[PDB]
C-alpha cells in the first residue's frame, strides 16, 4: 500500500498500446495509483509500490514479447534477390547482394522457419540447370 | 508546501507532449502549482517548491528518454550507398559519399543494433564478386 512514484521506460512497445491494460489495473487497483502515457516512449506508473510492481512486470515481460531481431543469412548456391522476391511472395525479408546474404527480421520463432526454408531453397542443384549441352 | 516560481527549461521534449503528466499532478498536488507550455520549448512550474521539484525530477528525467543522438560508422567494404536503400527498406539512416561512411540517428539502443548490423554488412566478400575470370 505504500504510495511512491516509479520509472517504467517501454522500448519495444507503443505506450499507447498499453493503455487498456494499465489503466483497467486502476479499476481493480483503486485509487491512489496513476499509469502516464509519453510519446517519447516511457510510461511513468506513480502509486501504490505493490500494483506499480506488476506493470513493472508486465510491461517489461510484454516488451519481451514483441522482441524483434536481424540475422544475415549467407546463401551459397541461390541468389539472394530471387529468395526475395519468393519468400515475400508468401506474406520483413531484405536481400543484400555484394554478400549474397538475405536480412530477415521478426521474433526467435518466426526466424526459425525462414531459416528452415532458406536451407532448402539453398540446397545445391544436381548438375541440371535450365541449361544442358547436347553433343550431336 | 512553501509557494515559489521555478524555469524548467525542456529541450528535447515537445513541452505540450508533457500536457497530461504535468497538468494531472494538479489533481493531486492539488492548488497553488502552475504549469505553463510555451512552444518556445520550456515549461514555468509556479507552485509548492515539492510539486514543481518532481516535475524537474520527471521531465529532466523523462527529457532522458527521448535522446538522440547521432554518429558517423565508416565502410571500409561496402559501399555506404546501398547500406543506406537496405537498412532503410526494413523500416534516420544517411549515407556521405566521400568518406563513404553511414550517418545513424536514434537513442544508444537503437544505435547499438545498426551497429551490429552494420559491421556483418561490411564484412569482407571472399574473392568471389559477382564477376569471375575463366581462363579457357
Amino acid at each position: 500500500d505504500e504510495m511512491v512514484t516509479k520509472v517504467v521506460p517501454v522500448r519495444n512497445v507503443s505506450v499507447r498500446e498499453l493503455a487498456p491494460i494499465l489503466r483497467q489495473m486502476i479499476d481493480s487497483a483503486g485509487s491512489g495509483n496513476v499509469v502516464n502515457y509519453d510519446p517519447s516512449n516511457v510510461i511513468m506508473l506513480t502509486g501504490r509500490a505493490s500494483v506499480v510492481e506488476r506493470l513493472t512486470e508486465v510491461i517489461q515481460r510484454v516488451d519481451h514479447a514483441g522482441n524483434r531481431t536481424e540475422e544475415v543469412i549467407p546463401l551459397d548456391n541461390a541468389s539472394a534477390s530471387e529468395i526475395a522476391r519468393v519468400l515475400e511472395s508468401l506474406t520483413q525479408i531484405v536481400a543484400d547482394e555484394r554478400t549474397n546474404s538475405v536480412i530477415v527480421s521478426g521474433d526467435p520463432a518466426t526466424r526459425d522457419k525462414m531459416r528452415r526454408l532458406i536451407r532448402r531453397l539453398d540446397s545445391e542443384m544436381e548438375r541440371s540447370g535450365n541449361s544442358q549441352v547436347f553433343y550431336l
